[PDB]
């Protein structure tokens, strides 16, 4: 299976906690199958990011890593990593 899955903000999120993300619509978000797993999300939850709640990430247009709401975003597909 994937790697990884790819996520698309659809709503600006300003960063709460040093560790946060921060987002702008239309953001490209990459996060780990490993990352997901080690959460305890279910296999296919990934589908669900409003489900999910907080999610570690790769910002592709900041090219920052931290945490960030997934009800802020939709779920693009699976992915190849770096
Ligand atoms: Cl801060």
């Amino acid at each position: 299976g994937p790697e990884g899955f790819q996520y698309r903000a659809l709503y600006p999120f300003r960063r709460e906690r040093p560790e946060d993300l921060e987002l702008l619509p239309g953001d490209v978000l990459v996060v780990s199958r490993a990352a997901l797993q080690a959460l305890g999300v279910a296999e296919g939850g990934e589908r669900c990011p409003q489900s999910v709640g907080w999610m570690p990430g790769l910002n592709e247009r900041t090219r920052q890593r931290g945490d960030f709401p997934g009800t802020y975003v939709e779920f693009l597909g699976p992915v190849a990593l770096a």
